[PDB]
């Protein structure tokens, strides 16, 4: 009490640091760019070579694209299912071990720069189906856990419907669902006891093989976990069309009575606006049972990834809603998202999620004050600091510490891509903010920036770690050829890069983030 | 309700920046500094063009130390009183102007390339003596405008006090108030009334010299705001004994029945102060009052204010006045929260900076959060320990004031000079660095960088000087305060370091 002695370990008692507030940092890197035979990276030796390589750097933080089963030009923003996991990414070495496989069994290794889906499909496909026919002929402890898997209610309920709805665009010849005969297309139930009937084997191997792929990349997880690397995953807000997320949830969806969108995503303006095409969610339709879809997205999403970002978070404050009739974004109009009652929900259901706001551009005072009241954290690209002024959010005086500061994402250039086609004047600004030694190392001063920055978590792609210049540039958006196709490239293994790794370590020891 | 349409000018409702959020900058200058003839620094014509430059650099914030009494080795920080104007501040000029003073009575010139404070006194104190006669002898519109002041009551619940404590300590030759006769020392009301009379025209013409200052200030005051400058101010946490702060208010302090105070302040590893310290359970009994009068004088003065010692307000060291050395104290507990609550009732709004350097316990952070008050980094400590240390730019927070370094430390070339290897190292890889005669702007540089919303810079590393500016050197009693302006550095000359200035703070967003 005031005036009173306090106890002797008074000069003792001092502030400590909050652990949840620890300054960290990462790397961008998707598992399809790692390097190997099979003409596409795996969750094989590479990502645990890549895990102990990113470890010696001090980083703990790894973050990776959806993992999601992409579309064919590779795209996992464009991905044939929300819960599922990209099949290719199984590892034959690990199947191999599993003894699903057998070391002759392995095909001749092809060089691939860069990643041909359709090369890789071929290549390992076939042997992937073979693995999965044995694990489910075998009795014995794997053959037990793929039991355990299948029976696990909270697989269950994306797992099968995703089987089912595989199992039927594989035995028909169609666009879309929108064009599947009536009792497939609205899923009655003796239709759907026909494929099971018929495409038995089918749906069994496919669900094998999203075993396999929870398998391997459950130990990819565990073994970052003992390494103090948590794994930040990725989802777009919008899910397509043409997939089991909407077919078996058409009632979440903004869909007519037929089946077809009544509005699809987009945005406005420069521009016409831009059109995305996806459908969109009937948010007061989910109100009504809790948010039940979105709450199992979540739970998969946890089940994944320690950390997840979500694309285009604003549209869950407000968003753009185009007539599916129209084929230009301008015509469309802003309607009222679900706001913190979704997160309360999830909440309610999942417990403490870790999600980032991707809420790049031009955003409005409604999706600045959701985020925060989740407390999510933001972005900040230093690619983009440096057009207008000194109030660009993306400049590091400008940075708020439950924040996200990436050189750039994998939808832009690489740092020195992005320096050789900067414009003077954008340029002689960036030298007079940034510590630049030599330009062919641009990289490593933005490196540097994104390090001294007061946001807790730093985030850089391997390509600049790398200092590799425009050919390395993962996605270039609205182009729909030559993406995501990105390697390591074969040359540079993790065993070689411990310069790159003491330098790290070097600017994270310095800007407190070891 | 959600689904539903918004209305047409959504796409226009962004977020808008919060004025006060805004990032700015400033300079550290005490007024004493100001080059001129009369041998300290004035609120005349050089606190003006002080200004205009100020301004023309594009910083918003103009920070002094404490505008009290100071003691005969020049101490801000030991003054004679808490809330009285250094009267040696006043503009013979601006007396002229007031027509207090004709210029013919103006003395000659003298050098002083660093204040004396013997000096000034002689060569000032016996015209504004003269000025605050005619003042009281007129009968106008500045006479009318004295007699408001004087019976304004924010005004007289501490002038009045200060102008007898003045009078009988001009009365008396006496060490302290401890050493008076009971009846003026315990302030009897006949003993005040005697004092009245035999010394009524010292006690007169004290008064008018506050209302000088005060209206000298207020127009300097103005003149800043006009120009777009906040001013800082400075305040101790603690009063000296010998003033009218603690002799008309014993019982707001912690003294025996004879008046003298059993414990006294300082810090542990220790550091001995020696001054009174508060009993803040008897203040707690008046709602603070003492303190409540104290920052509304405070805001008379002041846009904002730094606390030193604000840790105090938490936790005090306290130390048996017996004593001569600090090591034999304890720490007691503070006032806390109920403090800002009774000065809010009270006052109202109050924008406080928390000076909070050195070791500091749990307490005082969450004291200092709960009123919102920014506290301070300082980058001359930055580079002792590792990426920790709260001083380092990565470190800052928002709510917060950065400095290159207090009118405590060393110019940053006077502390580069003597900077050790492993600190300066440290420094190189951080910090941006040219040439070392320019080690000044690199520091300024990463001042203005840093997330914190106000950056201050002393004037001394403005001008890149050596150790020969520096202002204190805590625990010396000789050659402090002393600083000015060299004579040969006039504000119309420092375009170049305003453009440099301005180029920065552009860089940064601080304009
Ligand atoms: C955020 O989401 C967008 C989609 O709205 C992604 O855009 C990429 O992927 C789509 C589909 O493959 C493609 O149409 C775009 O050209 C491409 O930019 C971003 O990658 C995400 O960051
Ligand atoms: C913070 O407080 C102290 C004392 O209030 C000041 O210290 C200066 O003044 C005292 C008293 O005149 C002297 O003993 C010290 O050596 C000197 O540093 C600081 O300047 C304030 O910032
Ligand atoms: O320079 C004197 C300084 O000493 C200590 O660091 C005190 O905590 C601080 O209140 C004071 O300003």
């Amino acid at each position: 009490s005031v005036g009173e002695d306090f106890p002797s370990e008074y000069e003792q008692w001092l502030p400590v640091p909050d652990p949840e507030s620890r300054r960290r940092a990462g790397v961008l890197l998707h598992p399809t760019s790692f390097r190997g035979p099979h003409g596409i990276g795996d969750l094989g030796e590479e990502a645990f070579r890549f895990i102990d390589w990113l470890h010696s750097t001090g980083c703990s933080v790894w973050q990776v694209l959806p993992l999601v089963p992409p579309d064919e030009g590779g795209s996992p923003y464009a991905g044939q299912d929300a819960n599922c996991g990209n099949t290719l990414l199984i590892s034959l070495d690990e199947l191999v071990k599993d003894g699903l496989l057998i070391k002759d069994e392995l095909p001749q290794p092809i060089d691939a720069d860069s990643v041909n889906y359709q090369t890789a499909n071929k290549l390992k496909s076939p042997l992937i189906t073979k693995a999965a026919k044995r694990l489910i002929d075998g009795n014995g402890e794997l053959k037990s856990k793929l039991l355990d898997f299948r029976n696990d209610p909270s697989i269950s309920c994306w797992l099968e419907d995703a089987a089912y709805f595989a199992a039927i665009d594989n035995t028909l010849n169609a666009y879309s669902w929108f064009e599947w005969p009536e009792p497939l297309k609205n899923r009655h139930l003796s239709a759907l006891e026909a494929i099971y009937e018929s495409q038995k084997e089918f749906i069994d191997l496919f669900i094998a093989k999203q075993f396999l792929f929870q398998r391997q990349w459950q130990k990819v997880r565990e073994y970052a976990r003992r390494q103090g690397v948590d794994i930040m995953g990725d989802m777009p807000i919008y899910v397509g069309y043409h997939s089991a997320d909407v077919w078996a949830n058409k009632k979440h969806f903004l869909l007519n009575k037929k089946g077809f969108p009544l509005l699809v995503s987009g945005v406005p303006p420069s521009e016409t606006g831009q059109l995305w095409g996806s459908p969109l969610y009937d948010w007061k339709a989910m109100e009504s049972d809790q948010y039940s879809w979105w709450v199992n997205r979540i739970r998969r999403a946890q089940d994944l990834y320690d950390e997840c970002r979500i694309d285009h978070f604003r549209g869950f404050a407000g968003f753009w809603a185009v007539p599916s009739e129209a084929k230009v974004a301008m015509v469309g109009r802003w309607k009222v998202g679900p706001g913190k009652s979704l997160f309360d929900a999830i909440s309610k259901g999942v417990g403490k999620i870790k999600i980032i706001a991707e809420d790049l551009g031009v955003i409005t005072k409604d999706v600045v004050e959701l985020r925060k009241s989740i407390g999510a954290p933001g972005m900040a690209v230093l690619q983009f600091a440096f057009g207008g002024g000194a109030d660009n959010p993306h400049l590091p005086h400008n940075h708020e510490v439950n924040q996200v500061v990436y050189s750039g994402t994998h939808d832009n250039d690489t740092i020195r891509g992005w320096w050789d086609t900067l414009d003077q004047e954008e340029k002689s600004k960036a030298m007079k903010y940034l510590s630049i030694a030599g330009e062919d190392d641009i990289s490593w001063s933005v490196i540097q920036a994104a390090f001294s920055s007061t946001a807790q978590t730093a985030i850089i792609p391997m390509q600049d770690i790398l200092g590799l210049g425009s050919s390395a540039r993962m996605n270039t958006p609205a182009t729909e050829v030559g993406n995501w196709g990105w390697r390591i490239p074969s040359s540079t293994s993790f065993d070689n890069l411990e310069t790159e790794s003491d330098r790290l370590r070097d600017l994270l020891s310095l800007y407190g983030r070891l």
